[PDB]
């Protein structure tokens, strides 16, 4: 006998499974366990995971309910996980969407001169550099500063909060709570300091005094500042990081992006389709029976949309595993999600990865592991597959 298949797989963020293409090809909806001992559904094919997303029948905030089976413990108050839809309803989408837009005059050439410098420093210090702490993670943290409006030496400590507040835990964190609420002290704090006049958090700060907000409460501010910050600083810092090592394994490509930087976008769209950062499917709770292929969904049960399942499914990416710049459906991953919870950070997390990699491979064109790769080491019940550190030379 043998106990109902597990998940997450693998925390390695470097290759697939064997196991998901047979997952796919014989049961794309299958009965797993998560780590609480919930049961749920695992969505492995393109089609299915696609028809999962775009059903607001498979309801986001739903998975907060008290009783529901759970994917891991909340690690935010019930109300947060239903964040996008509480800035909606404020009348707040509009402005928060445009403060998060990599268009921002100076903002591009911002990304750039940080990345420089981090790599200039590296380049003085001489190999081993570690590419995820001392560029991929510091990149995103500069980043999400200057898209706030909040100084860059505040950075690191709403940094360190991270590596908890994004755990994917059986049971509730008591640091989790502990560090979101001194977060959550803080952004009040630059609700209320006149310096903070830029970014996002400079135009929540105007919106808070005009009479057409004069009822969105204080709490739900003080939110969009903690939930973006931690939100992209982790994403960002993730996604470049397990793409820089897709790229270093790939010396021909690591070439043509450097020989052809015009390429640089192509290359990242094609990183972001074979990236493995999620750690878990995205989780969804049934609101009504629903058919998802051979099987009936009931109402109240927990679903896991496997975004690498999708990403990786041949009958929509041929040769799936090979990045191939010239595909005829290049964005058509789900990588960014798809439906009415589509990452409204997905144009600045493309150019914090472009920018990144333009300035690396200018900066240090003969970039290699300077360990062998299975010496990485992968954080464990994470929402993100990591390396915890990416040691390279050049
Ligand atoms: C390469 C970087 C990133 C990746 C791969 C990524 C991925 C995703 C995915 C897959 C979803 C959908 C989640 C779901 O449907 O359950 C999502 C939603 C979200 N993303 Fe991102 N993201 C990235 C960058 C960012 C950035 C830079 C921000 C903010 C500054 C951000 C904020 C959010 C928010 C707030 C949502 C929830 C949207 C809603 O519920 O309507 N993300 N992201
Ligand atoms: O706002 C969101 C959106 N998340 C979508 C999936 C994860 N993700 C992050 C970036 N792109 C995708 C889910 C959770 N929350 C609430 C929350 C955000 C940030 C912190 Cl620090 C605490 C809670």
């Amino acid at each position: 006998a043998t106990v109902l298949l597990e998940v997450p797989f693998s925390a390695r963020g470097d290759r697939i499974p064997d196991a998901v293409a047979e997952l796919r090809t014989r049961e794309p909806i299958r009965k797993v366990r998560t780590i609480t001992g919930a049961e749920a559904w695992l969505v492995s094919s393109y089609a299915l995971c696609t028809q999962v997303l775009e059903d607001r029948r498979f309801s986001m905030k739903e998975t907060a309910a008290a009783g529901a089976p759970r994917l891991n413990a909340l690690t935010v108050p019930p109300e947060v996980v239903n964040n996008m839809g509480n800035i909606a309803d404020a009348g707040l989408r509009k402005a928060v969407m445009k403060a998060i837009t990599p268009k921002a005059p100076g903002l591009e050439q911002f990304l750039r001169d940080t990345a420089n410098s981090l790599l200039d420093n590296l380049i003085t210090e001489g190999a081993p550099a570690d590419l995820r702490n001392d560029f991929a993670d510091p990149l995103a943290t500069a980043l999400h500063c200057k898209v706030l409006g909040i100084p860059q030496e505040d950075g690191p400590k709403l940094f360190r909060s991270l590596s908890i507040a994004f755990m994917s835990s059986a049971d509730p964190i008591p640091a989790a709570k502990i560090n979101w609420d001194r977060d959550i002290e803080y952004m009040a704090g630059i609700l209320e300091n006149p310096n903070i006049t830029t970014g996002l958090m400079g135009e929540l700060s105007r919106l808070r005094k005009d009479p057409a907000y004069s009822h969105v409460s204080d709490e739900l501010f003080a939110t969009i500042g903690v939930t973006f910050f931690g939100a992209g600083v982790i994403s960002t810092g993730s996604f470049l990081t397990t793409a820089l090592i897709s790229l270093i394994q790939r010396p021909q490509l690591r070439n043509l992006l450097h020989e052809k930087p015009e390429l640089i976008p192509a290359g990242v769209e094609e990183l972001l389709r074979i990236n493995l950062s999620f750690a878990d499917g995205l989780p969804r709770l049934a609101t009504a029976d629903i058919q998802v292929g051979d099987v009936l969904v009931r109402k109240g049960e927990l679903v896991l949309v496997l975004l690498e399942g999708a990403n990786f499914d041949p009958e929509h990416f041929p040769n799936p595993g090979s990045i191939e710049l010239d595909r005829p459906n290049p964005t058509s991953h789900l990588a960014f999600g798809r439906g009415q919870h589509f990452c409204p950070g997905s144009a600045l997390g493309r150019r914090h990865a472009q920018i990144g990699i333009e300035a690396l491979l200018k900066k240090m064109p003969g970039v290699d592991l300077a360990v062998p790769i299975d010496q990485l080491v992968w954080r464990t019940r994470f929402q993100r597959r990591i390396p915890e550190r990416l040691p390279v030379l050049w």
